[PDB]
């Protein structure tokens, strides 16, 4: 006699995307995101941070007060741009662990600058050079005191400096390497030199060596520089027959979040938390693979130049009506899950909203529950380097290779579990529905087996309405429907 | 009347707790457990480890041998407690690298100090200060001896040490920076010194610095303090024209599981395996947020301050009997899963051991099967700092800082997958006793769809007894249920 | 009869394998592999690597051209290996930081010298020493020259040398430190020497110290070895008064994939991608517990020395037919997943093919999707150490701690999730393949509770066929079936 079908199925999209899970090295989905940010704008953005462009200067030149520089004097800085073309234009130097002092310059974030008096009576101030023109006049570093004979005598100073305050104090000072005898005997009359900074709890002597080094800017003779910190209560004490070149003053030095970077990238108005050297990037995704040189709230780097995050299921292309083990309904645009059916009224289609929302629930901020945020990174570790050197730098480059290996393979994990769970929990929805269907139907249908219930009793619209409301009650028709099921 | 009703259910508390899984954000299960240990008693336990309380002597001053420290003589330690209130009461002094001396002394675990006689024939040995008093007497740190002119000469010095033991020998020295040429001259005579300590494959050659340094305890001059490690068949060589501070032997020098720590914690009767400058902590967790600087067999540093593993299943409160797709029965508690029926004997409870066991066997140890036990660590590197140092302690804190992401991610991750496989384990159990009864009753019963079963039968509390004991026989029925349910 | 059984099953095998997963301690597979290498042949292959083997000379030696090394002069290699038999035959030296300058050039994977002319007129060149014979002659490191007076004079040395090509230059050069002052005037005029090496962005001077050092070869002089690496278009400058050990011109400095072991295994013919001290190792499995030193494409070390990887289902012994709710069936040799009948022809057996691939196919390959290849890595940092030496060893130890603890954790983990889903997947097959029976066949059969379906029509082998084929049409024998199930 008289029967209808009912057929249970999920949606599909005519342009599947391809990931990767546990179970399948490949797996069309209806839908997927990317989890690896592969792009720049170019710039560096000037805001939030406070971005200080050095452009024709190093942190240590501006340090020192080379008179190109001039401009830097007691500026301040969240990141400190250092470019590829930046000179030095002053008294060649050197300095002994140049990389720790622009590192601790760096992060301290100021080049703020306070004068003291020193009592430099018996020698003459102020020394200038040639090599170092501020205008059109010989001159000398703006934060170096240049002392030398006066009236054909050096005497021996010894000189105090107390730090009666709260703060730490951060002191530069130098030595003076004569290129000839002559030249070391008219400036200091002894015919050797030294120079003796202490504290309390430290002491630094160095003695120049007189010698012909390659001529820079006119010059064979070189300054090499020196940093003595003073803890508040402790005293700077100045001993020197000769060669010093004595501070003015010290540095106010500084705890906090700033940093520097060498970089080409020009600056723009905008603003964004992530810096790279390549530019500023966006930081809505969780890995990225510009540069392992960040600076902020990054995405953490990672060597895949992309991972697809499944969010949607399985895509099944569309082969009477038939349900969910078959195929996919392209037709089907207003839901996930959802019901077809024939009957005397003919065929329609409904869509699920239930199970459609909880799969949806399940799946948005997905990624969150295990990375929840991006980390703020600030000052860090050199990550390239344009000497040779040896144990140090082995030992940089590992820890950094060592790293980036445990957060791409993270990552791998991460992604690969994920989307076996998509796939798990999306199918598990279209299963429960066939089932809560089956058991909604008692002794009035058979599961066709391919996704479809034959029902063994006349069910108009109302009647497929009834079923997919949840409120079809089996006593009604079930005399029918045993009557059809179980004839001979 | 002619039927009766089974339902099978899961037991549900009215004190619930809400953890994480890969799925949800936040679901409420019936039990947890905490695996991120964030207290401690603040005292450090002196068993099973031998703690060795520095009081006010740092290790190193009691190497040396300041007088205050004379009690640490010979001293031996598991773990060096180095105080803050510590402090130096002998000539003022400096250590280049004293770092790496604290560290390998502290690593070695021993103060154990052997005299040897060296032959200081031409000088006079045992000089002693007022800065440096040991009781009533001007003295010197204990390990060392002050040598300088006799009868107004100091001839240079050569002298040998062979180490024909098995063990390596640990050599500690000095050289003596004075105030002034005066000074310089009425000790050693000569306008300048030098100090060579050599062995057959390695040397240090030392010139000392004369000029004034701030005052500490009445002087202006300084020591600095250099060391030697000579393997067995090898020799040591001192080769000096002034200003040595020589040793008075050597210290044995051991490998194993000593370390130092900074702390102001007190130390009491109690025993604990792990450390932490805090005081002790328990190590029955796997994860701890008191401290990043640890001895012993310690849980792994994770910056969460909770992570809540769950050890029961979802928790879904009790809202004519129904089973578990409505919700969980708070009543049941002498099981986790369980039957209760309705029949012409009234109404009745009883709980399935089976499964109840198999879910808590699966449960039990659970953290165990991926991390099985603590980690066992001695020494580390440093943590904490207290000056400003570049590019060295950078690299430090980079190392840790990287560390602690990984383990936090690691424990981050974990307690979510664990958390998933718990509701779907749990749920699974409940599922297969729900099957296993459905294939017992054949067609004798019909699923109601809410976890119940109505069976078409008399079924008295013995027959229910039956299918919960499994030796239900459903042909002893099956008449009488095909005429109910097919009015045949 | 006028009935029939048919049972669904899986294998089982007689020789299981423990694993463990996330739910179970221990549990019966009836396949595993092993994940950790732990074995090596003990011999190192010559290929695809260019290996050198030092023999009787360290790296150092053979640049410096100690007369025993003079065979390894202009050579290369990807990787150099240092015995532990290994000895010096010429002056007796120290190298200031030696670690780093034999990092930097097993790093450059040459000793390929050029030849420069330098400007020593005014000095004697070529000195020679009984300690360092070569032939019958006293001779001198090949590579280097030592100057003195000549004509009982030493004039100061002012000596130049411009790098106009392309590529960076290294230049290893030497201060000779004297045992006497007749040495030192016999040698170089002057009481005491100095030796000032510069380019335009770097100076060293090194002042000699006069003084007995131990016998080594005869000598209680030594000398100590600096290095210094030229720019192109950057000059070189020498200035010295004395003790000058002097360079004959430079080393190429490469970059690439050359580094330097540590062993005393043979070198053999063979070929293998890994290498470590102990020899080589296969790099098919993903973690080794051989030694966490290694060079080329390798394995990760771990600390676990087994690691067990399920590759087949839970292992059931065999405890009339029976389906797979009791038991798995050792009898089945040519399918994972298969039917057991008894009908009116006999008894038999039969695979079921689509389902035993699915599970293979889902279980090959499967670590490859979350570690695809092994990661090549070539110069990295040293992992033992020799002699006792504090903070800079402290923290290689620390890094690489660190490292083998997140990857054993990465190790365990991954195998105990990977295990559970082998398991989930296994089961799953065996649920899907009988939830497919049951559907095809609708009202004619009965699920009798062990795994098998008691079918209520004569089935002969064709329609088991038909059964097995997925073309049963139930239709067919539906009159029958209902009749013989339903009758009072
Ligand atoms: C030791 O030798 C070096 C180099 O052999 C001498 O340095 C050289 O000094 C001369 C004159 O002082 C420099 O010449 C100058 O060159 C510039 C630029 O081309 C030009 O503007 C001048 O008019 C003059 O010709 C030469 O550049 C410089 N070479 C180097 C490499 O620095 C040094 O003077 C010698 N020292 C002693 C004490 O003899
Ligand atoms: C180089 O300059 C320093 C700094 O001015 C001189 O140091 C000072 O030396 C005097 C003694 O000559 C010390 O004074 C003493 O103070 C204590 C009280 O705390 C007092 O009882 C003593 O009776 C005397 O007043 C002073 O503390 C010290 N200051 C520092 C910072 O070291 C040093 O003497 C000069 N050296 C030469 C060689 O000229
Ligand atoms: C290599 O180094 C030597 C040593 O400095 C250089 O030789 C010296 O060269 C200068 C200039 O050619 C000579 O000066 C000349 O001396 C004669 C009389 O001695 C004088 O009449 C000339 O007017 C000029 O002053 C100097 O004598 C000579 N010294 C020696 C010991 O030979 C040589 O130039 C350097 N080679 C190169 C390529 O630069
Ligand atoms: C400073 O003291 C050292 C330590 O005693 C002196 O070194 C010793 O010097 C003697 C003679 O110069 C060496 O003697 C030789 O020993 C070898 C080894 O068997 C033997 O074959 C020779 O025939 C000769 O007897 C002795 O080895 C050496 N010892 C060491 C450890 O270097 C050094 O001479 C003293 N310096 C001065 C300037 O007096
Ligand atoms: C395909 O997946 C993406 C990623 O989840 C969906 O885009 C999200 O849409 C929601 C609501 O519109 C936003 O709140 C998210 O910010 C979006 N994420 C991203 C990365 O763009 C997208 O809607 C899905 N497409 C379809 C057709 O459902
Ligand atoms: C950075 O330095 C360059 C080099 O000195 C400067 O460029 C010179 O500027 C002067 C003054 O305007 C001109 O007379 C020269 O012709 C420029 N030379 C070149 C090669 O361009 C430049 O002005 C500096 N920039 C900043 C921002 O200070
Ligand atoms: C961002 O900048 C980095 C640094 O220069 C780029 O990396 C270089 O890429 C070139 C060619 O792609 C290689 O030859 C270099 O070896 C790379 N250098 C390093 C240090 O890795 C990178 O490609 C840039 N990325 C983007 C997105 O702009
Ligand atoms: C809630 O979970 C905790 C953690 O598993 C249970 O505590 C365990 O109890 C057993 C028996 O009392 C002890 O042997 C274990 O050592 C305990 N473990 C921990 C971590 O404390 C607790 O029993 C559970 N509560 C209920 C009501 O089941
Ligand atoms: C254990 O000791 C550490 C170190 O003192 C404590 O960490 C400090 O906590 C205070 C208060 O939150 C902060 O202001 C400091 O900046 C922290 N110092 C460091 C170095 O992190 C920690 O709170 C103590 N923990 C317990 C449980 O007592
Ligand atoms: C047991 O498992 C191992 C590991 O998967 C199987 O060995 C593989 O067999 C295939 C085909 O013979 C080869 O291509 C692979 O190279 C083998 N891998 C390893 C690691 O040996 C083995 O076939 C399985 N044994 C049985 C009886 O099923
Ligand atoms: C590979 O070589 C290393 C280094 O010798 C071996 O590790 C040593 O193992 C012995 C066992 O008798 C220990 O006593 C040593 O302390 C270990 N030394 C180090 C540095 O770890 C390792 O066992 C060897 N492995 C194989 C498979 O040959
Ligand atoms: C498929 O195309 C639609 C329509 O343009 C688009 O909205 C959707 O994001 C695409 N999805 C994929 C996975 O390409
Ligand atoms: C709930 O209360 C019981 C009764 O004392 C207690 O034993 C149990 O541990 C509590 N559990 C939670 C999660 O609060
Ligand atoms: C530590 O030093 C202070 C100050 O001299 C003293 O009063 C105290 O007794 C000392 N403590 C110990 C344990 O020696
Ligand atoms: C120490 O050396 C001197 C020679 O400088 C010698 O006379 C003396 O006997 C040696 N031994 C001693 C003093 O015990
Ligand atoms: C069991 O034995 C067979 C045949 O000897 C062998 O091929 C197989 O690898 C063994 N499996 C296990 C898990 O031992
Ligand atoms: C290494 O040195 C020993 C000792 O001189 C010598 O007998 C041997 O021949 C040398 N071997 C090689 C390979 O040079």
């Amino acid at each position: 006699n008289s029967t209808a079908t009912l057929c249970l199925g999920h949606h599909a999209v005519p342009n599947g995307t391809l990931v990767k899970t546990i179970t399948n090295d490949q797996i069309e989905v209806t839908n997927a995101t990317e989890l690896v940010q592969s792009s720049s704008t170019g710039r560096i953005c000037d805001s939030p941070h406070r971005i200080l462009d050095g452009k024709n200067c190093t942190l240590v030149d501006a340090l020192l007060g080379d008179p190109h520089c001039d401009g830097f004097q007691n500026e301040k800085w969240d990141l400190f741009v250092e470019r590829s073309k930046a000179f030095s234009n002053c008294y060649p130097y050197d300095v002994p662990d140049y990389a720790s002092l622009r590192s601790l310059v760096a992060s301290s974030g100021t080049l703020e600058f306070i004068n003291e008096s020193f009592n430099w009576t018996g020698v003459t101030q102020s020394g200038g050079s040639y090599a170092c023109k501020r205008g059109s006049d010989n001159s000398f570093f703006s934060r170096l005191n240049w002392l030398y004979e006066s009236e054909s005598k050096y005497p021996v100073l010894n000189v105090t400096m107390p730090n009666n305050g709260n703060f730490d104090k951060l002191y530069i000072w130098g030595v003076h390497h004569p290129s000839t005898d002559k030249e070391q005997t008219n400036l200091y009359v002894r015919a050797s030199g030294r120079v003796t900074v202490s504290t309390k709890r430290s002491q630094q002597t160095i003695i120049p060596n007189i010698g012909s080094r390659p001529w820079v800017r006119g010059l064979s003779s070189r300054i090499s520089i020196y940093w003595t910190i003073v803890k508040p209560g402790d005293i700077l004490l100045i001993n020197s027959n000769g060669n010093l070149i004595a501070p003015r003053g010290y540095f106010k030095i500084r705890t906090g979040k700033s940093s520097i970077m060498r970089s080409d990238a020009p600056i723009g108005t905008c603003s964004s938390e992530c810096i790279t050297p390549n530019g500023s990037i966006p930081n809505d995704k969780p890995f990225q693979n510009v540069n392992k040189i960040t600076y902020g709230a990054c995405p953490k780097y990672v060597k895949q130049n992309t991972l697809k995050l499944a969010t949607g299921m399985r895509n099944v292309p569309e082969k009477a009506i038939a349900g969910f083990i078959e195929n996919g309904w392209e037709g089907m645009v207003d839901g996930w899950y959802g019901f077809r059916h024939q009957n005397s009224e003919g065929t329609g289609q409904a869509a699920d909203l239930k199970s459609t929302q909880a799969a949806i629930d399940q799946i948005n901020g997905k990624l969150n529950r295990v990375i929840e945020k991006t980390n703020e990174k600030f000052h860090q570790i050199e990550k390239e380097f344009s000497e040779v050197e040896g144990r140090i730098q082995d030992l940089e480059k590992y820890v950094e290779d060592t790293k980036i290996d445990l957060w791409s393979y993270n990552a791998e994990l991460l992604v690969a579990l994920e989307n076996q769970h998509t796939i798990d929990l999306t199918d598990s929805e279209m299963n429960k529905l066939f089932e809560k269907t089956r058991r909604q139907l008692r002794e009035n249908a058979e599961d066709m087996g391919n996704g479809c219930f034959k029902i063994y009793h006349k069910c108009d619209n109302a009647c497929i309405g009834s079923i997919r409301n949840g409120t079809y009650d089996h006593d009604v028709y079930r005399d029918e429907a045993l009557n059809n099921r179980f004839q001979i």
